[PDB]
């Protein structure tokens, strides 16, 4: 009553037709979620600090 009659169980993508490409050969990965947890990138260009003669520290 479980499991069996249909096909598509861990089928997600209906249809194959790899005759053309041919480079990723691993078995269900994709993930076409569109996220980022690196924000020290925008963080390491200084946003223009490092280079510029700028002081701050006044006594």
């Amino acid at each position: 009553h479980h499991g069996s009659g249909t096909n598509v169980d861990l089928g997600t993508l209906e249809g194959d037709g790899m005759n053309i490409e041919g480079e990723e050969l691993m078995p269900s990965l994709q993930e076409a979620l569109s996220s980022d947890i690196l924000n020290d990138m925008e963080s390491v260009l200084a946003a223009t600090k490092l280079d510029k003669e700028s002081f701050l520290t006044w006594l």
